């Protein structure tokens, strides 16, 4: 595909993905980097960094304030009134400023913008966020953590409880809790009232406060989180919080019976003798259709079209797909039509995978599900590729030096019996190094660094009264850690389907 070529396809990741390969090759002059931008369907990371090697971007500053840009630190004294407002929205630019023009200015802005003056006044002092807390300044706090991570304070009961209505709050809190940081801010979330949170803000303050071992807190901030979440998932994780801490028979019960498919039912459906969840069998007569598998064009096309139809136009998307070859497509169309009540676990191009052993058959489409749903020409906002979505440095790496395939390109990972092969490939290295399906699924993910750099702690997948569900809470890396969640899930889902079940309380002792 030519620049012209690709111009003329719509925007979408299929059409970066392209044009990002003809950047990395120095095929895209100057000039054809000219209107290039809005060809871009998402115009961020390395796609934008590559373009602007060629063609920088000024960009960009409201020409209504540009003439407030011309003063520095040493002449904003100068400045119309206006122009010192908007200058003093850095707190860079407030921790430039001399003391004495500090003073000035928390003066000239103490009626119309008292923000302004106490982050003023907070920049005179040797501890800002200290003067910050003390005035209990709420949006100075924020800016203050975004400019530095490093102050931390203990803050008091009135304080903590006003944090959550910020917008702020639920990065803040998750980022701290997650990467162990700012001890005293940590602590201090302890008296935060549950009436106060909600949702993933309240889940990590129960996480929060079973790291300090206040078991009741952590409960009552669960069963809030239980009682909030949107999403059905995230609600059974929060009732297996609830059940772990005070054994109520009732909710885990209530987990034992969830609509949704994730460890946290299973487990409980396990403990409780219940049977395994019902899973779709999906089994088209229709042998092909018309629609190219290894077009990615066609299929951006298509997932456009499955993501905008309405209930009815769902019902006619999954009659045209219903057939063999378009498998994936159908189970991805009745996914949505079905509004993700109904389990769907299908094994395409089940002849790449049949001969290895069940327990690898698992894992392998454990792993695909939830990369790709199966669909061949799978492209993720990092362009990683494929079913098994293989970044393209690993792709090569594997595909020209390891295996020597010839005239490989990073593009036959889009191939079902290239991506199954190479996935295997892989799969053996990690697990070779991990042993636990879970520890694997962190690694194919986020990198065998990370995962061996969070198994050396001495505080992770170590004995412990809530081990191994609270480190699996604190895996460092968001991503990662919703990750191997969701893939535990189908693992146990594939092995139970492949006639080769485990008890998911055997893979939790296995953690440990
Ligand atoms: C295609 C894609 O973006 N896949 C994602 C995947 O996205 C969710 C599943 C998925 C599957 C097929 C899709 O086709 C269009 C969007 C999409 C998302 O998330 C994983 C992390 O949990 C990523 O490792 C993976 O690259």
């Amino acid at each position: 595909y030519s620049i012209e070529k690709l111009k003329k396809e719509e925007n979408s990741l299929a059409k970066d993905y392209y044009i990002y390969r003809l950047l990395e090759k120095n095929k895209i002059s100057k000039k054809d980097a000219q209107d290039l931008n809005s060809h871009i369907f998402r115009y961020i990371g390395k796609i934008k960094s590559e373009l602007e090697k060629i063609i920088p971007l000024k960009p960009y500053i409201n020409p209504k304030y540009a003439k407030c840009y011309t003063y520095t630190a040493n002449t904003i004294l100068d400045a119309n009134l206006t122009c010192q407002s908007v200058r003093l929205n850095s707190l860079v630019f407030i921790a430039s400023l001399n003391s004495k023009d500090r003073t000035t200015l928390a003066q000239t802005f103490k009626n119309q913008r008292p923000d302004l003056t106490n982050l003023l006044l907070a920049f005179n002092t040797s501890d800002p966020m200290s003067y910050i807390v003390q005035k209990e300044d709420i949006n100075g706090f924020f800016k203050l953590y975004n400019y530095s991570k490093k102050y931390d304070l203990d803050l008091n009961t009135s304080l903590v409880n006003k944090l959550p209505n910020h917008i702020g709050f639920k990065d803040f809190a998750q980022n701290i809790i997650i990467k162990k940081e700012n001890p005293k801010f940590r602590h201090s979330m302890l008296e935060i009232n549950p009436e106060n949170v909600s949702e993933d803000s309240a889940f990590y303050l129960g996480v929060n406060a079973l790291t300090y071992d206040k078991t009741e807190l952590a409960y009552d901030f669960f069963k809030k989180a239980a009682q909030s979440f949107k999403s059905q998932s995230n609600k059974d994780n929060a009732i297996f919080w609830m059940w772990l801490i005070k054994n109520n028979e009732e909710d885990l019960k209530t987990l034992s019976q969830s609509s949704s498919l994730n460890i946290y039912s299973l487990y409980a459906k396990e403990l409780t003798n219940t049977p395994f969840p019902k899973i779709e069998s999906l089994n088209p007569s229709k042998k092909k259709n018309n629609f190219n598998m290894q077009d990615p064009f066609a299929w951006q096309k298509i997932n456009k079209q499955i993501r905008d139809a309405n209930a009815s136009q769902l019902d006619v998307l999954a009659k045209e797909f219903d057939t063999q070859e378009t498998l994936p497509i159908y189970a991805y169309i009745l996914e949505r039509k079905n509004n993700f009540k109904k389990h769907y676990f299908i094994m395409p191009y089940y002849d790449n995978i049949k001969d290895y052993n069940k327990t690898r058959q698992a894992l392998i489409l454990a792993i695909a599900r939830q990369e790709s749903r199966f669909i061949p020409t799978a492209i993720s906002v990092s362009y990683a590729l494929g079913m098994m979505q293989f970044m393209p440095f690993l792709a090569n790496h594997i595909g020209e030096k390891e295996l020597k395939i010839p005239n490989f390109d990073q593009d036959f990972m889009f191939k079902p019996e290239i991506a199954y092969y190479f996935g295997n490939y892989h799969l053996n290295y990690l697990e070779s190094r991990l042993k636990s399906p879970l520890f694997v699924a962190y690694a194919y993910n986020g990198g065998i660094g990370f995962t061996n750099r969070m198994l050396a702690r001495n505080d992770m997948f170590k004995t412990g009264k809530f081990e191994p569900f609270l480190s699996m809470e604190l895996v460092p890396y968001q991503e990662s850690r919703i990750y191997g969640k969701k893939v535990l899930a189908n693992y146990i889902v594939y092995r139970h389907l492949l006639n080769d079940s485990i008890k998911i309380s055997d893979i939790f002792e296995n953690l440990i």
